[PDB]
């Protein structure tokens, strides 16, 4: 398991508790020097637990899919709650099983139902530190509507943190004071499986991406990555998708 406490919470705190998420993900071989995740894990070995407690103490468990980074569900005191789709049913059969009750929220984890269901964009929600103190708390009384904004900046502030030093360095810088995303830190997200797949097919293709990634950097100018010598990939991404999971 891995934990967090937003309790005296600073940049370092934080990024003890990435680096804790990224090494608790297992993984056979590196390629390009980035760890690469498991096709497929069986069993109850498929999830990681998150603790996570609010600036006041109380805690909620997220389910963590080992083999994609991918939230499944959480439990808040005696209540479990998964997403929509099959492979958080398939989760509700392995954690958080000592629940008096399992709720299915009205939605798929994926950002555009989650969008859909929070009303707006990610664009517009602001993530930070603060945000994922506010996130935790919602997320312990259930509001399906509240409970897909806490989901998305949930998912922005573990899981992508966790694929991407970048995001894990915007958040670090967002410990005081939110801020909604960069657009570079969109993009990231969004391209997480392409970069995965390009990288994974770069291996027997000199470096070459078979086919080039768009990227919006920094400076919110757009770049196309076209090998494993970009800087995306020798310093920012952290983990693979494997490609047979894509
Ligand atoms: C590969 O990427 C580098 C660094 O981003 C770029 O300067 C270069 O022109 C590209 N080289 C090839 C062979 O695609």
């Amino acid at each position: 398991d891995v934990s967090f406490r937003l309790s005296g919470a600073d940049p370092s705190s934080y990024g003890m508790f990435i680096k804790d998420l990224r090494n608790a993900l297992p993984h056979t071989e590196k390629v390009y020097n980035i760890p690469l995740l498991l096709p497929s894990v069986s069993g109850a070995g498929r999830y990681l637990l998150m603790h996570l407690f609010n600036y006041d103490g109380n805690t909620i468990t997220v389910a963590v899919d080992v083999t994609n980074v991918y939230i499944m569900g959480y439990l808040a005191l005696t209540t479990s709650y998964f997403f929509n789709e099959p492979a958080a049913d398939l989760a509700s059969q392995y954690v958080f099983r000592s629940a008096r009750r399992k709720i299915t929220l009205p939605y798929s984890g994926n950002y555009e139902r989650l969008q859909i269901a929070a009303g707006k964009p990610r664009e517009k929600i602001p993530i930070g530190l603060p945000a994922l103190d506010t996130a935790i708390s919602t997320l312990l009384h259930y509001d399906s509507t509240a409970a897909a904004g806490a989901l998305l900046v949930l998912i922005q502030t573990t899981a992508e943190a966790a694929r991407f030093k970048y995001i894990e360095q915007q958040i670090q810088e967002r410990a005081y004071r939110d801020e909604v995303p960069s657009s570079a830190t969109i993009s990231l997200e969004n391209s997480w499986s392409g970069l995965s797949k390009q990288i994974q097919l770069a291996q027997g293709n000199n470096g070459v991406f078979r086919t080039p990634t768009v990227l919006v950097d920094s400076k919110g100018n757009r770049v196309q990555i076209t090998n494993v010598t970009s800087n995306v990939v020798t310093s920012n991404i952290q983990l693979l998708l494997n490609t047979k999971n894509i």
